């Protein structure tokens, strides 16, 4: 009989539900393929490279593997293990005297220990779990993996907007700054042009220059995730906007969301093992019995050997049981229950920050979705607040400051827009990732 | 006669003062209750429930109370364990001739170590300091948990603020901007005021956005600290400049505040332990001994067990002393030699982050305070400015751009005063904490 | 015979040359000295005792020691172990009739592993490549320290910079406001002068503040990563733009920058180890052979000890082989496989990042240079035409506003001059040691 408690979920005192559920989509994130919510073409075919390349995915898929073998040779504690030893000894006389030998070759098993009271098939069974939940572990880094690819690609294509951005900006100026020297003579508060002349373009070239940084921090990070230099042929990608295929994902009951965490599983997994832990702890104030049993020929000469009537056999069932121990048989399963005391409140920090991990990713794309539409609009008024003095200095105007004021204030309107554009792309990627979604490719059937 | 050498404190070079100690308060940071330095009812309310429920803390006052029983179980091994071993055995031949059986069923001790040397003693006294080190750990964890619910909780009460500014901001623009066109019309510049009409307002709904996201992370992370969804019987709470009791903590010299941080008397006892892991290794250079004993009885048959005359027992001492290891006894001195002389640069490395902890905190509140009162004074002038253009603009004015400039200047130079108001309160929560304090809750005799 | 498999160096997929390479000096950032590196004096003397005296090292130098005490352990199994193992036994009949006692002392080495099948050879192995690994890492750990307390230092005289800068912005405003008001009275926009007036003043103070106290946090900092307080007979020391001297370090082929790379090396050597790890499992499928040996004086009574007669010898060879393990075998050796498979992917994961470290570092140089130079002749243009409102406001103006305007444009423009300064500085201390260099203090022959 085996002595492992049955398994209680813990209460994690946590909301029933979320309050910033806004979606009706019948298909959850969990349930939908990255293909299928991922939008750029480049960034589709990138995954799968990654996903077949990546280092701490190779890394999270091997350790499963290995706790799988860690586990095998654990249940193979159940079984006798054969071995041929063969012996020879040998005493003698200092003086000069007589001398003794004795040859044994022989088969047999050496202490195989019946395991009656679920001792070794708990220990075992410790072995599984932390195997099934190294295998959650390799989900948590699968999902990690598709989140941070993804991120990381984001950081690139904004780089790439950035620097065309900053290089249009560069062009209009281009053609002012000629145009202002041949416009005719202004005011002496023209002293008040070239001051702001030299502020936009000298800005617009540090801000090319810290794009085109940031794109190839961005460019080798990529690299790196798909333990490969980036190849050639590749669509050109698609903007920021149009990153993802047009869906919210819906994150219903905190219940049910829960069960589609690969950390979450991992942490029952692993609390399971310590409730194995105990059966073991637990079995130490039972008597232990072990059996010792041989065959082959026994003799004095080596001449002897497998010759008729050395052949011998011995069977030496030994057990045992501790009657006091100081209290240490109470202590060992003392610290194999705190042990498990621990996996609860590991489980409880895994929930509570689960759940965090989706609030927090909630919160975030319904605000930086207000927050953007606000810069976007800003970006559009600005541009053409731009248009209109355009017209004003092609015509009759006391200043090119209005119109050169009116470029860097579109200019800075814009590029304020493509920061809330990739904050709010990132955070989409993470609400995936946080709902449990990127396990399949495809969604299907 | 134990072999462990005797505690010499390491000699960390560094300033016996602080370039930055200017409170002259008797009550001591460690001395002082969290209850009685921490202003907010709101606050004071959470960190009971926090301190009860957090995760991390329960996590790390399990790992005390298993280093506390693994302790005690190596205690045990100085005293002999009593184990009821019964066994039987049987020898026969194969071709088909004769057998032997024989049954021993007794009570006995296997194999006491003596310890003559202080080995198991040295042993056992590293399973202590390693429990008393974990103590002190899990204190450092109690510290730790109070200074990030407390900076957690000022980024909430931020974000609070943050969005009621940016609330009356759209407020304030929402009676101007339909005044705007209600008011008699301008000149031809007046192109230059929807522009910053537009600015002023779209960037006000982008911070509210922010502010509402940032508050709902600092809520949410919030949640997980209490281990608790956020209840509702709770007062309002205070401002960031409420947020304090009003007091500056003292750090008199540098060895005096030493002596309170717990992950410097964690370094102490960490090395304590590896000073008994010595004199277990100074031990092994000497000779070690076993008894064994047992009683009962001796059979050849079942039937004669427990029967007058088969009464048994034994006492079999058997010591030993290794005269040529080929360096290995040398060798593995030196490992506890040197497994010692990095817990004394462990130690260091402690003592030197430390101040450098407690220094940088200083400092902070210092500059953080010159920093943030030129900021709030700046805003009032700001403010004074408004009220004045707001008078102008209520009479005879030649532009609505000024106010509403003014308007932008001045909620501009108060959200500048709101992000050093929660700075320089975060601040005040690190100070407390890397002084030792946040120790007991309320202050005592 | 031994049976640990020839190292073939894993297949890499990256780029052989980075599209940033432009500098043609012969002299290797590895083979550059980091004193003929680094400029400032004051630095070059910090890095001598902090490469003398650093806590991170210190234990870095430690762990490779013990590392090769390990291992001088571990070559000892291959060698037997003498002791003179003295012991005494005794039995006795509980009713109250004969006992029995014999009395052995004598020198003898018990189980000496005859390693024929390189199963202790390989393991010793194991402790010598993680010896070897451990010395690339404590490699690492030098060359890391080097970098970081360079880094810390630029960061400090980037505040010292930073608080001078808006000292005399404070000292040139100070000359105005006393002007502003003693200067013949303007417009009633002038309205518009004090607000900006307060609105650089204590903008300034808020900066030298965070410059003062960000000071002192690199003050810190540099203190711990010196493990003592710093001293005081130093040189002033020299401006971000004179902290190295004149020279950009080359990166040839990507295969010859990886040789350098400690982090690399150690990625093969614990690589070497997970395949003498293989050595020893693929020796388990070989029978183990075991000797035992014993001198001394046997006797029945301590009286006939070391007499004539006594003397007696043993030899008991014992050798074994596992027929069937039930895949047990098998399964170690699987396990052993994927312990080195691991190792690969490991080393796989730590040339893709070294790669990435040293392909951003040129990157940044390259952008951080670029940036740079544009925000600085943008300062030039802003205190140029700082200056030429200087002689305005000098001879006859219609706004002090013009030139207090002038003023924050020129100091805003300075600053963020400063700002680019740092960050091209810290990415130039990287760009050293992911280069491999900081090795040598003094390039020599």
């Amino acid at each position: 009989c085996t002595m492992i408690p049955q398994y209680e979920q813990p209460k994690v005192e946590v909301a029933e539900t979320f309050q910033n559920d806004t979606s009706v989509s019948s298909i959850r994130a969990v349930d939908l393929g990255w293909h299928d919510y991922f939008a750029d073409p480049r960034l589709q075919k990138l995954i799968d490279i990654a996903l077949e390349r990546n280092t701490s995915l190779r890394t999270a898929v091997l350790n499963s593997e290995i706790y799988r073998k860690q586990y095998m040779i654990e249940r193979n504690n159940l079984l006798p293990t054969l071995a041929a030893n063969a012996n020879g000894s040998r005493q003698g006389s200092l003086s000069g005297g007589n001398v003794s030998s004795s040859y044994n070759v022989g088969l047999g098993a050496a202490s195989y220990e019946l395991d009656l009271f679920g001792r070794v098939r708990s220990s075992s069974e410790a072995a599984l779990q932390g195997y099934f939940a190294s295998v959650a572990n390799r989900d948590a880094a699968h999902l990690s993996l598709i989140a941070t690819v993804a991120k990381a690609y984001f950081n690139e294509r904004y780089a790439e907007e950035a620097m065309s951005l900053a290089q249009r900006v560069l062009k209009t100026r281009e053609e002012t700054y000629n145009a202002v020297r041949i416009a005719v003579q202004g005011r002496r508060d023209f002293r008040r042009r070239p001051a702001p002349a030299e502020a936009l373009i000298e800005s617009a070239k540090a801000d090319y220059a810290h794009a085109a940084r940031s794109r190839e921090q961005a460019r080798n990070a990529l690299a790196t995730l798909i333990n490969r230099p980036i190849p050639e042929d590749l669509p050109a990608g698609l903007p920021l906007d149009k990153q993802f295929f047009v869906e919210k994902l819906p994150a219903g009951l905190s219940s049910e969301v829960l069960l589609d965490r690969p950390d979450i599983r991992a942490a029952e997994h692993a609390l399971k093992q310590a409730n194995a832990n105990i059966g073991a702890a637990r079995a130490a104030f039972f008597p232990s019995i072990r059996l010792t049993g041989s065959v082959g020929t026994g003799s004095v000469e080596l001449g002897g050997l497998f010759k008729s009537g050395t052949g011998v056999w011995a069977f030496a069932p030994s057990i045992t049981l501790p009657i006091f121990t100081w209290g240490t048989n109470k202590a060992n399963l003392d610290v194999a229950k705190l042990r498990q005391q621990a996996q609860i409140v590991a489980y409880e920090s895994a929930v509570q920050s689960a759940f965090q991990d989706v609030a927090n990713a909630l919160a975030a794309r319904e605000q930086l979705d207000k927050a953007y539409d606000a810069l976007s609009k800003q970006s559009r008024a600005s541009k053409e607040a731009l248009r209109l003095v355009g017209l004003r200095y092609k015509h009759g105007v006391s200043g090119a400051l209005d119109l050169l004021d009116a470029e860097r204030s579109s200019y800075s309107a814009e590029g304020a827009a493509l920061s809330a554009q990739l904050t709010r792309a990132e955070n989409l990627a993470d609400l995936y990732k946080a709902l449990g979604g990127g396990l399949k490719r495809d969604t299907q059937t």
